[PDB]
């Protein structure tokens, strides 16, 4: 058929990466609606996490498209529900979001390493152009938010959270 | 004449609901001008309650229009003055506004229940399309405001009230 | 808080309905990418199921928004993977899609019935306006497709599938 | 001069790759004019292969430009005539086109592997951005066409070929 220089190991890892992205998307949808509760009511934080949900979903779809293009076979698994039902403060949420992005990034780097080992340049390029740079920029942005949240919730935690949501997000 | 499947019980309840809406409107006009006093001076809160006064007045007029369309007879009663002359802080005001909206909502649901009992689908539809959804959205919005006010007036009550009026309203 | 006339039974059912919609969306994403395989290659069928994936996701998000507005608490569960990994012919796929939509519709009607029992008109209206009509139109459309597929794959199954994808989808 | 980190092995391989691309272009020009014969008369297939002829020629010219930029020396060889004078059916032609693209892709991957061995990142990047992704997409597209042709020429080969040329190409 069309399949060429595309190892079963890469195929399998691509499928696992699809699962991680759809799970991240699901986590971010839960984060977003949490911040939209009447007893939380931080619209800007809700909007930030809903954007991220969409981004992660796009990520998965690009992976799935790439899987088809290489002649791999997509295989879907159960999507585990997010690790929490309530996400605490903006501070807690942004910490959990960075932890999540780091673990996506690590999976991207593992796939890239596998790609190199197998001499699969097309895999490596595709991750490079579409995933690795974006993750880096996103993680930088989240780190910056985290610094600003922390500096604001020194004293006057409630005031700090409100001001962050209003003037940054 | 035109009157068809429109019970005297519904007619009476519609008239009482008109009275509740005009009273709410009157309450909100008093809330608005309170916040416009030189010793209160929270323009954004004044503007929020003046919008609500207009909305409640529209509500009443739609009810009165519906009463005519069904061939009921409008009957006006005295409008009781608002329960307070001074409304305290933004926090106090938003609490009183939610209490008021809840009691409008309860009257809307009672009318709907009566409408069902009497097999009056047109009444039920009219409340559905024009009143029940709006009340839900409005009460959600007021709950959100209340959360933000409370989080801001933890410490530094005056600063918190100012920031809310400036950055939310 | 804001919660008013919103029973724990309705809250629970809304959460289950969110799960069904996200599962449908996941099924449709798997259907779409299946038809985009190089050994299936029916772009119009891929595009039809990818539209449906997006629609089901929107459905879930509206439900989640409604849950917040009523003061319910969203709770996420694990999303079960689609019931199949390969979906056979366009005929097989459209049959499975109708079965799925019927089961969403049945859940919508069950929720509506619960809504009535609990005298929760806002729930009933929300399902009415946003879900019940769309499901009906969608199921009609899928039935129509099914008739056309069947009439085409009488003899010359491959020719019939190609012509359907090209001239209908 | 300008030449830096550009091995004679890479230079030689680039020259061979130019020859393969110009040969592919020549093959596609022969495929195109075949389908434009009065006794074949499949304009859409002619147009598809004439586009590919132009694409392969562009490919060669980019390679030759890159050779100059690195300070390599272009060397031209004889271009072998296409392996066939007549190309059979659309099915036969699309099979031969996929075989050809696979062999271009393999040469691109070999050059990339050489590029890595020699620590020549600029070579690797240039193939990545300009060649490897396009080949993958093209081979996917040709596989898809092949599936559709095959499904159509089950029974009624002539009808199937006509419909493919009219509704796909
Ligand atoms: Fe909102
Ligand atoms: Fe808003
Ligand atoms: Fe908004
Ligand atoms: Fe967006
Ligand atoms: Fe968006
Ligand atoms: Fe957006
Ligand atoms: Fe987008
Ligand atoms: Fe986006
Ligand atoms: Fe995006
Ligand atoms: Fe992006
Ligand atoms: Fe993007
Ligand atoms: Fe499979
Ligand atoms: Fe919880
Ligand atoms: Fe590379
Ligand atoms: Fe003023
Ligand atoms: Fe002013
Ligand atoms: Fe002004
Ligand atoms: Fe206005
Ligand atoms: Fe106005
Ligand atoms: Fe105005
Ligand atoms: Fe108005
Ligand atoms: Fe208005
Ligand atoms: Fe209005
Ligand atoms: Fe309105
Ligand atoms: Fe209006
Ligand atoms: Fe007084
Ligand atoms: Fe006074
Ligand atoms: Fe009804
Ligand atoms: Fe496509
Ligand atoms: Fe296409
Ligand atoms: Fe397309
Ligand atoms: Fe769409
Ligand atoms: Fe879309
Ligand atoms: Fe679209
Ligand atoms: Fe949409
Ligand atoms: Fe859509
Ligand atoms: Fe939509
Ligand atoms: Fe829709
Ligand atoms: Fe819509
Ligand atoms: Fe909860
Ligand atoms: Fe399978
Ligand atoms: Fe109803
Ligand atoms: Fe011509
Ligand atoms: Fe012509
Ligand atoms: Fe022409
Ligand atoms: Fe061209
Ligand atoms: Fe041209
Ligand atoms: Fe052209
Ligand atoms: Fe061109
Ligand atoms: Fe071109
Ligand atoms: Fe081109
Ligand atoms: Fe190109
Ligand atoms: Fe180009
Ligand atoms: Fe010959
Ligand atoms: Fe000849
Ligand atoms: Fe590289
Ligand atoms: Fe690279
Ligand atoms: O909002
Ligand atoms: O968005
Ligand atoms: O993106
Ligand atoms: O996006
Ligand atoms: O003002
Ligand atoms: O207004
Ligand atoms: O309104
Ligand atoms: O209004
Ligand atoms: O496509
Ligand atoms: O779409
Ligand atoms: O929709
Ligand atoms: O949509
Ligand atoms: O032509
Ligand atoms: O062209
Ligand atoms: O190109
Ligand atoms: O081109």
């Amino acid at each position: 058929q069309i399949r060429q220089n595309y190892s079963t190991e890469v195929e399998a890892a691509v499928n696992r990466l699809v699962n991680l992205y759809l799970r991240a998307s699901y986590t971010y949808l839960s984060l977003g609606f949490y911040f939209d509760r009447d007893d939380v009511a931080l619209e800007g934080v809700c909007h930030f996490f809903r954007e991220l949900a969409e981004e992660k979903r796009e990520g998965a779809e690009r992976l799935l498209k790439m899987q088809n293009q290489r002649g791999g076979r997509a295989l879907f698994q159960d999507l585990q529900k997010p690790s929490q039902d309530e996400w605490g403060t903006t501070l807690d949420a942004m910490k959990a979001a960075i932890v999540l992005e780091k673990s996506l990034n690590q999976a991207l780097l593992d796939l890239h390493a596998l790609g190199s080992a197998q001499a699969d340049p097309h895999l490596c390029d595709f991750l490079e152009s579409h995933f690795l740079d974006e993750e880096v920029k996103l993680i930088k942005k989240m780190g910056d938010h985290l610094t600003n949240i922390q500096r604001l919730v020194g004293s006057q935690a409630g005031l700090g959270e409100y001001l962050f949501e209003r003037l940054t997000l």
